[PDB]
């Protein structure tokens, strides 16, 4: 990624817990959107259904969250905080869901795992 | 749009509130993201940053509320109700910033009045 | 939709096939979103697999379609053209696959119905 | 990213320039989202309205297109190839923008070189 080299550049900048949160919610994104598509290959897709639906609901977050997180938010009302707490809370139930799956699939434990990581970066993002 | 005409059509499917919400989202959501490029194109669009970002940020948080909205939640956990707070309050943030361009700038005055409705539109379906 | 209200104001501006396909792209998109969740709750999931991905497919199409044709696109290289002809081909093949379902399922006759419309204006914007 | 990962445990599964092509595409993504504020928020902004609105477009078709590409085609007509035209053509279009800028604004050359990696990656997915 290059969150770090543009935020550096950005003309109103070194904050290590936001690029590792731009960072996760973009891999996150994309690992769920591959996860909902895995899921949805299975011969036992129709076990997969609350999961296919969590992780298109993560994928969506994740993307929104990651964009507003590489933009200035200002000094007074903004959004930031709120949208991160979101993506956690997301990230919190996608991860739940995938790990009750991961022992039958492999592609959702990968999930699961990479949920959990966004998880903890969006909170720590939030202190 | 047909979002009630699909709801009424689903297999575990009437709703009102929700239908009203994700019209809101979508119809928000254009108007911000078109709100944002006339600001761009303004003489004065250095005087109109922080409405462009708000525009932008407001425009990605609706169609990720609205595409939210249009699948099945389930009777446990689910991210529906902390996703439409999400979005009312990014309207809410986003329409007060329009309103103060409103009275030079006549699509400000417009996205802040779209905005305003779809943060009602949001806050009643949490309730 | 705000989409002909926001293009009369706007300070680079009445275009009526763009204001038709803006407006049918964020509704396609939203009624695909619909269907694709739609079909994931089916009894028969497992024969709208393909389905399901085409719809997803024609949704982020459609909504990234709608958000660029929002824009100005200036007059030297744009891509709004490439755009909305990659838009047109995506709503002609997910209107091919959910009208195959049509018979079966309700929510798939009104998608291929969109669909089709949606790729009409696409194509109608281009020329 | 975990593109590859996810790829080798998909049902319908290795291919080294789909991967590579989703990678860049979620990078540009946030590359061009992070452009387009700091274009933002330069004192010359006036001067980067152009080169604001391609990057906005492009993170939206990077978005689209690393979302499909993380998705089974099927081997009938799918969207693939197309959207990945597409996206290449859009890194073409925004990395001749930033690049002109690249010399007052480093965080346009770093943009610029992502866009044409970017365009790369997806050309070569379609060969």
């Amino acid at each position: 990624m290059h969150v770090e080299a543009m935020i550096s550049k950005h003309p109103q900048a070194t904050d290590r817990s936001l690029v590792q949160c731009v960072e996760m919610c973009f891999d996150c994104a994309q690992t769920c959107a591959a996860c909902a598509d895995a899921c949805l290959g299975e011969d036992k897709v129709a076990d997969l259904r609350h999961c296919i639906r969590l992780n298109l609901d993560c994928a969506e977050i994740c993307v929104a969250a990651g964009s507003i997180a590489s933009r200035a938010a200002g000094t007074e009302e903004s959004i930031l905080r709120t949208m991160l707490q979101t993506c956690a809370e997301m990230c919190r139930m996608c991860e739940e869901e995938c790990r009750r799956h991961a022992g039958n699939h492999e592609h959702c434990r990968i999930c699961a795992d990479v949920c959990k990581e966004c998880e903890t970066a969006c909170r720590s993002a939030t202190g």
